[PDB]
Parts: structure tokens; sequence; C-alpha cells
């Protein structure tokens, strides 16, 4: 289906995940994946393996938007452990051809919660279950809830309940790690400062199909990009269209795959206990 090309070293600055599709051709996951796999069925670009720490992420601003990690004040990031977890608790992306549109300016959030950990760059199909709808000191924050629709158990998932029913804690501890996330402190003032409600399926598409057609105006020029790199290898209708070939020479200018990886600073290791 989809593969992906490896720039430089893991963890290092340099690091890139490009993605290819079925021919060798280098695509942009924000803009060249389509947005549905198959009926029902949505495309989720996976950023982030369940149980790793490294904030990665779609690059929006950059050519053929691959995914790379994100960079606070010079220094690489990862999310802390917050006891009792390791890292992220879910596979964790987004869903091509979507744009929160300001909103947080990316693709729009999803938290996968099948047993299967996924790898950085990996194309998944994912069963949309809900919604997360967060109040972070005002602004609202999305993350769909879904599952690979390759999950041996997917068919016992069809909304949101059923997380409730089948995986006890699920929703709790995704709650909790947002919070704890957001408000490092732990407990926020009031519902402005952290508030979160689960909506279920129904509800959940419509704001995907809202962010898709936003993106839809995004790479037609029919919206201000705010900087996001609308070029893509495979778009007909979009202006930001480019020859495959010319495309690679974006990959081909960095520094080649290199998987003797840079090792992780060790303050990632330390857990946080909420006191
Ligand atoms: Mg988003
Ligand atoms: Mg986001």
């Amino acid at each position: 289906g989809f593969s992906t090309e490896e720039r430089a070293a893991p963890f290092s600055l340099e690091y890139r995940v490009f993605l290819k599709n079925e021919k060798g051709q280098y695509i942009s996951p924000f803009h060249d994946i389509p947005i549905y796999a198959d009926k029902d069925v949505f495309h989720m670009v996976v950023e982030v393996p369940r149980w790793s720490n490294a904030k990665m992420e779609i690059a929006t601003k950059d050519p053929l938007n691959p995914i790379k990690q994100d960079v606070k004040k010079g220094k690489l990031r990862y999310v802390a452990n917050l006891f009792p977890y390791k890292g992220y608790i879910w596979n964790y992306g987004a869903i091509p051809q979507t744009w929160e549109d300001p909103g947080d300016n990316d693709p729009i959030d999803v938290c996968e919660i099948g047993s299967k950990v996924c790898a950085r760059g990996e194309i998944i199909g994912v069963k949309v279950l809900g919604i997360l709808a967060m109040i972070d000191e005002g602004e609202t924050d999305w993350k769909v809830i879904a599952i690979n629709v390759d999950d041996p158990d997917a068919a016992n998932y069809n909304d949101i309940n059923d997380v409730k029913r089948l995986k006890p804690g699920y929703l709790e501890a995704t709650v909790d790690w947002f919070r704890r996330y957001k408000v490092p402190d732990g407990k926020p003032e009031n519902e402005f400062a952290f508030n979160a409600e689960f909506k279920d399926k129904d509800f959940a598409i419509d704001i995907i199909k809202s962010t898709h057609d936003h993106w839809k105006a995004l790479v037609t020029k029919k919206t201000n990009g705010k900087g996001i790199s609308c070029m893509n290898t495979t778009l007909s209708e979009s202006p930001f269209k480019c020859d495959p070939d010319a495309a690679r020479a974006i990959v081909d200018a960095l520094p080649p795959p290199c998987e003797s990886a840079c090792t992780v600073p060790t303050d990632v290791d330390k857990w946080f206990h909420h006191q």
C-alpha cells in the first residue's frame, strides 16, 4: 500500500519520514493520502506509536509534509511519562486531507485504541467510534477516537460506548492524559481552563467531514494557507500539484538513511507523579 522513506537518523534534528505510494512515488501524507480507505473506513497516518515518547507529527509547513520531530527552543521534544502511563497511551496521528481550520492548524488528531502497536509513518484504516471535545483555555481541541479496522476485535467496536464496554478505563485515562498534559499542575481551575466531553460516532464524522471541506478549500487555493505547504504529487484539481520526479529532489537532497539511531536523553525515562 504505502511505505516510508527515512532520511537521517531517528531522533536526530535532520530526521524526516516521507511517504511513498504503491509505486515508489513520494506523496504528502497531508494531501495525497485519500481521507477514505474504503466505505466507512478512514485513513490514518500514524505519527507516534503507542507507548513511545518522541513528539513526531506531519510537518504542515515543509514540502511534501514529512513526519518530523517537534522542536522547542532548539531541543527535540519528548512527551513526559505521566504516571502510571508510558508515553502516548494510543497510536496517535491524523486523518489525511483534513485541516482543523483556524482550530489547531493541522490535520485532525486521532487516538487509535487497537491492540497492535503501529509504526511511525504507517498508514492504517480505522473505524471512527467517537470524538473527544476539549476546551483548553478557551480553545477547542478535537481528538477522534478510532480503532484499526484490521484489529482482530474490530467488529465489536462501532460506537464510543463499545470502548466503555470492552476497554474499561480507557476513556477516563484519555481525559486524564490530556488534562495533565495541558495543565501540568494537574487540575484546572474551571471548565474554561480545561473541559472534556465525548461525543458519538455520527457527531465525530460530521466534524471530520467539516475539516475535510476546509482542507479542500486549502489545496484549491480558496483560503489563506497561513504558511501551510500545499505541494502535492497526486491532486489533479490542485494548482499546487508538482511532477513526482521533480518532487524526488526534495527527498534526495537530504541526508541519506542511517538506522544507527541517536540515543534518547535519559531524562525521557523519568516518571512524573501527580501530587
Ligand atoms: Mg489537528
Ligand atoms: Mg493536533
